[PDB]
């Protein structure tokens, strides 16, 4: 019994996203709440720092609102995904932003449905990529060419 109306997919400035977003009148359409929608949003993006998410408020029928887009695409579940968190107090002397192939792959496999690739190593590559250029390294995927 899961089935959404409407789900708006656009990119916000992440840390500097004001009440008055590009879409705002097509988007108060969850129950009347754009502060909400962007005091969360800057929380996070204010947490992290400042840069682009392609949001993807998925608005249900049952006035349901449900997303959570961190930093521009790949980044924007990698990013947690690598680890970033905090909480509250960081332990100290860490290398942030690190992701792992079995990690890359259950993202990558959850976002090659039946678009266009099809092997795992091009989505994945797209993927542990993707992170790659956000300064995130794969700590795993093992370069073994000889065994």
């Amino acid at each position: 019994m899961k089935k959404v109306v409407a789900v708006v997919k656009l990119q916000l400035p992440a840390g500097k996203a004001t009440p008055a977003p590009p879409v705002g009148p097509a988007l108060g359409q969850h129950g009347a709440n754009i502060m909400e929608f962007v005091k969360a949003f800057n929380a996070a993006t204010a947490n992290m720092g400042d840069a682009i998410v392609p949001v993807e408020i998925t608005i249900y029928a049952d006035r349901s609102f449900t997303f959570v887009t961190k930093t521009p695409p790949a980044s924007y579940l990698i990013r947690k995904a690598a680890g970033l968190e905090k909480g509250a107090h960081k332990p100290g002397r860490e290398k942030v932003g690190r992701i792992t192939w079995e990690q890359v792959l259950e993202i990558a496999k959850q976002k090659m449905p039946d678009l266009n690739t099809t092997d795992l190593e091009a989505a994945a590559r797209m993927i542990a990529g993707s992170a790659r250029s956000m300064g995130v390294e794969v700590v795993g995927a093992p370069e073994v060419k000889d065994a």
